[PDB]
C-alpha cells in the first residue's frame, strides 16, 4: 500500500532520469534485463495522453488506463485475470496462478499503478510516467 | 526475501536519481538502510557513514551484476550500523549473549554508463538485522 506507492513512485523516476529525447522522439535507456529487475511495467506519455513509450503491449493493460488518470498523481488498481496476469510475467508466480486456476479460472487480479506527472523541463516536455506493479494483490502474502 | 530487495533497490534508485557528476565527482544529494556508491573499477565514491566492519563485508565480485546478499556481523558491528529506537532490542540480545551474530540483507544494483553518468554501482543495507523484524 504505501510501501507499494512509494517503490512504484520510484521506478516512475528511474524512468524518467532514463529518458532522452533525441531525433524528435523520446527513447528511455535502460539495463539489458530491465523486465527481470523489476516486477513492473511501464508507460510514458505526453500531456495530450498519447502513448510515447511502452516497456511493451499490453492490451488489457492500456484499456485500464483511463485518459482522465493521465492529468495528475495518483495511485490505482486495475482488474486482470489470472490469464492475463500470467503473461506480464510469463517465474515462479506461475504456480501460484495456477493454484489460483484451480480454484477459479474466473479469478479477477487486482494490480497497484502508479500515476506521475512530470512538468516540463528544458531539456524534456511535460510528460505522464505510469506504473503497474506485475504481481497481483492477491500474491503480495507470498 | 523478495519484497526486501525490491525496497532496498527502491532505495537505491531514488539515490540515483538525486546523484549528479559535477566537476567531475560524484554529486550526492540527502533522499534502517545505509547506502555504498562505486565506481566501474569497483572503487568507493561515496558512503552514507563510514562503517569499516561493513566495507569489508561488501565482496568486489558483487559489485559486478545486480544482487541479493545477507552478510553476518555480531551485536557491536550491528549496533555501529545505527548510532541510536531499535538499540533498545540490541541490548537485551546483547545482555543474554554478547556473541549473538546478526544478519543483514545487501541489495546491490549496476547502472550502465549513460550521457549523464558514468556506470556505477550502488549498494544499499538493510541496518536492521534479520532476526529483529
Ligand atoms: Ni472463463
Ligand atoms: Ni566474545
Amino acid at each position: 500500500d504505501k510501501t507499494t506507492f512509494r517503490l512504484l513512485r520510484g521506478e516512475s523516476n528511474l524512468f524518467y532520469t532514463l529518458a532522452k529525447w533525441e531525433n524528435n522522439k523520446l527513447h528511455v535507456e535502460l539495463p539489458e534485463n530491465i523486465d527481470k529487475q523489476s516486477p513492473t511495467m511501464t508507460l510514458i506519455y505526453d500531456e495530450n495522453g498519447q502513448l510515447l513509450w511502452a516497456q511493451r503491449d499490453v492490451p488489457w493493460l492500456m484499456k485500464m488506463i483511463q485518459p482522465d488518470w493521465l492529468k495528475s498523481n495518483g495511485f490505482h488498481e486495475i482488474e486482470a485475470d489470472v490469464n492475463d496476469t500470467s503473461l506480464l510475467l510469463s517465474h515462479s508466480i506461475q504456480q501460484q496462478l495456477q493454484e489460483v486456476r484451480e480454484d477459479d479460472d474466473d479469478a479477477e487480479m487486482t494490480h497497484s499503478v502508479a500515476v506521475n506527472v512530470y512538468p516540463a523541463t528544458s531539456r524534456m516536455p511535460k510528460l505522464t510516467i505510469v506504473v503497474v506493479d506485475t504481481i497481483p494483490v492477491e500474491l503480495k502474502s507470498s
